[PDB]
C-alpha cells in the first residue's frame, strides 16, 4: 500500500489552546502535489474494561460538555510523561473508580479519529479485582456503576453506549464471555 | 447532576480544516472550568454489502495516525443535510456504488472528551458498481473484503479505525441472526 502514502514537508504547531494543540503539516501526495493536513497532537491514552467476581464490569457515568451529555463509559485516561499505557490504566482504574486487580491483559489498541487526531488507545481487560477508594482529579466528576453484561449489549444495540472506545470494549468482552477471543 | 453549565462561549481557533470552541463552564462543585473541543459538523459511514456476501471496503492514507488503514467509507455532512444523504453521496465518490436499500443502524461519538463529531451508520444493500468520483487530496482504493475475514483482521489489531471496527462488528451480529 505504499502507493497510497502521503510524505510531510513541513510541520509547525499551528494552535495551543488551554488544551488542544494542533500540528499543521504540509504534504507530498501520490499525485506529486501539496496538501495541507490538520490535527491534534495526542499523548494516547488507556481504558479497561473491569471484570467483577459477579460478573459485572465496574463502569463509569461522566458529563461530557463536547457532547453536552452524560456518557455510560469504561474508565480511562491519558497518557503522562510517554509511560507505559499498563501504568495509565492501573493509574485510572485507582483513581476513577477505587479499585486495583492483579490480572491484566492488553487487549488491541484502537484509533478513534484517524482523520484529525494522532490519539490512539490501548484497551485492558482487568481481572481479580478488589476495592479501595475512589481519588478523583480536580474537574474530574464521575459516578461509578456496575453493569452485566448482557444489558451492556442490549444498551449498545439501543445506541445507548455511543462512547466508542467503551462500544468496542463491550464487543471485546462479549467475544471474550463467550469463549470466542482469547 | 453531573451536568456542566455553560457559561461562555468563543471560537478561539479556525485553521483550514479545523475548528476549536472554548467554553466556561460551572461544574457540579460549583466551580469555573474551561472546556476546548473540535466543532465538526458529523459524519455518515456505510457498510455496503455485496450480494456475494462480501462487503465493500477502502484503504486509505490516514496522515493523523502516518499509516494506511481499512475503512468503511465515510465523510462529512455537507449544509446540514440529512446524514442519509451524505452516506449516498461518499458511497458513490469514494467507491463508486449506490445501493437502493438503506438502513439506519446507530450514531457513535468517536472522541468524547474533544470533539462534538457524531457519526451515524448504515448498512447498504442491493447495490450497482458505477465508478468513483474522487474529491481533491482525496486518494482511496476500493476492496472487498470477507466478514469472516473482517473479524480475524479486527482480532489481529488491523482494524484500528473506532468507526470501522464497530461497522464490523454491527455486521457480525446482522449476519449471525442476534441482531
Ligand atoms: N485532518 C485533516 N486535515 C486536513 N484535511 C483533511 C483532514 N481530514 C480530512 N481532510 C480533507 O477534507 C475532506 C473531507 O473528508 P471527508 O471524506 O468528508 O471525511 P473523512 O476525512 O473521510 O472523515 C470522515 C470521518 O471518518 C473518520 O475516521 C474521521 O475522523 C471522520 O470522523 C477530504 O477531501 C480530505 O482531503
Ligand atoms: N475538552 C476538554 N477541555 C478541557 N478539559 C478537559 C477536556 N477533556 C478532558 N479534560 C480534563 O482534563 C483532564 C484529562 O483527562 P483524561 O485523562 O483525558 O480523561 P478523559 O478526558 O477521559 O480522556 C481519556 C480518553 O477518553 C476518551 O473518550 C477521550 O476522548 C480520551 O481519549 C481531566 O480532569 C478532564 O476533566
Amino acid at each position: 500500500m505504499k502507493h497510497l502514502e502521503e510524505k510531510t514537508l513541513s510541520t509547525r504547531q499551528i494552535f495551543k489552546g488551554r488544551y488542544l494543540k494542533i500540528e499543521q503539516d504540509q504534504v507530498q501526495a501520490p499525485d506529486g502535489r501539496t496538501y495541507t493536513r490538520e490535527y491534534i497532537l495526542h499523548p494516547g491514552a488507556a481504558m479497561m474494561i473491569p471484570l467483577l467476581p459477579n460478573g459485572n464490569v465496574v463502569m463509569i457515568h461522566q458529563y461530557r460538555h463536547a457532547v453536552k451529555k452524560v456518557f455510560l463509559e469504561f474508565p480511562a485516561g491519558k497518557r503522562d510523561h510517554n509511560e507505559e499505557t499498563l501504568l495509565t490504566a492501573k493509574r485510572e482504574l485507582l483513581e476513577e473508580t477505587g479499585y486495583e486487580a492483579k490480572d491484566w491483559k492488553f487487549l488491541t489498541t484502537i484509533h478513534p479519529v484517524i482523520g484529525y487526531s494522532n490519539e490512539h488507545i490501548d484497551l485492558y481487560l482487568a481481572r481479580d479485582l478488589t476495592h479501595l477508594e475512589q481519588r478523583l482529579d480536580q474537574g474530574q466528576f464521575i459516578e461509578v456503576v456496575e453493569v452485566k453484561p448482557a444489558d451492556l449489549m442490549q444498551l449498545v444495540l439501543e445506541g445507548k453506549v455511543s462512547d466508542v472506545k467503551t462500544q468496542i470494549g463491550a464487543f471485546w468482552l462479549d467475544k471474550f464471555l463467550r469463549g470466542e477471543w482469547n
